[PDB]
């Protein structure tokens, strides 16, 4: 068990983008008459005039390789680029915002870590958008430090360091590989008002209990051991 996140709201919102194509395909519609492994849900652009982001059931034989790029969601209910991206012309998709948002809601409040969201709210107050992860700038693939991240400059594939469920080390999607891009800019570093956030949280366990994370709510607060 790697203390990672697992992703568990995007596996959520594939699965039930998966059972809305079925159920289009028996309504009729011969392009949603697919296997699972062709259906994922992002948050993206449609075809033209579908200008705005929303949670989509997409047909991933006609997304294109790269970008109207599409968004996966990390498991603190935030959209982050995902590989990919829509072909405004040609994309086979049923767009399912409220159904798929629905899940998201529901998905953070399971999988959420109190520590990351506090982290995340103190980012989105500063500096709308952002999201917290410490993890690499611009022009330097080595340093890490916590940083308010503009959602678009992140890579959902590439894990950087969050904080799980007892205020420990944890990996979440939505990373940075520290490369030379403009995206690479987007960010303000933040160290001292994302760890203040961080140690502002209640713990979720006694002071006389050893908190272990695990990847959902709440953690498993252990008796400490006694003076034996
Ligand atoms: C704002 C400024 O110039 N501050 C001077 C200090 O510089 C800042 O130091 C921090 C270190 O914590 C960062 O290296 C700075 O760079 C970034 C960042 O926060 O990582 C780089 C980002 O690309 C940039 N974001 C953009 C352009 O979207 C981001 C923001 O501009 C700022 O965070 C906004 O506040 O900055 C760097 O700006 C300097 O260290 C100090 C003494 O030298 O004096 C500060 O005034
Ligand atoms: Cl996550």
């Amino acid at each position: 068990h790697s203390p990672a996140s697992g992703r568990y709201i995007q596996q959520m919102l594939d699965q039930r983008c998966q059972e809305i194509a079925a159920e289009l395909c028996q309504s009729g519609l011969r392009k949603m008459c697919v296997p699972s492994s062709r259906i994922v849900a992002r948050n993206a652009v449609g075809i033209t005039h579908q200008n705005t982001l929303q949670w989509r059931c997409f047909d991933t034989a006609s997304l294109l390789e790269s970008n109207n790029g599409v968004n996966c969601v990390d498991d603190c209910g935030h959209t982050i680029p995902c590989p990919g991206g829509v072909h405004r012309q040609n994309s086979n998709h049923a767009t399912r915002h409220e159904i798929l948002s629905k899940l998201v809601e529901e998905g953070v409040q399971r999988f959420c870590s109190p520590y990351q969201a506090s982290a995340n709210k103190y980012c989105n107050d500063k500096f709308p958008g952002t999201i917290a992860r410490r993890s690499k700038g611009f022009g330097n693939n080595v340093e890490v430090a916590w940083r308010c991240y503009e959602k678009a400059s992140l890579l959902y594939s590439v894990y950087a360091e969050c904080a799980s469920n007892c205020g420990t080390t944890w990996y979440c999607p939505g990373g940075r590989r520290g490369t030379s891009t403009e995206l690479d800019k987007r960010h303000y570093t933040e160290e001292e008002g994302i760890r203040q956030a961080i140690g502002s949280v209640d713990s979720p366990c006694s002071e006389v209990e050893v908190c272990l994370p695990k990847d959902e709510n709440p953690p498993l607060c252990l008796d400490e051991s006694g003076q034996i």
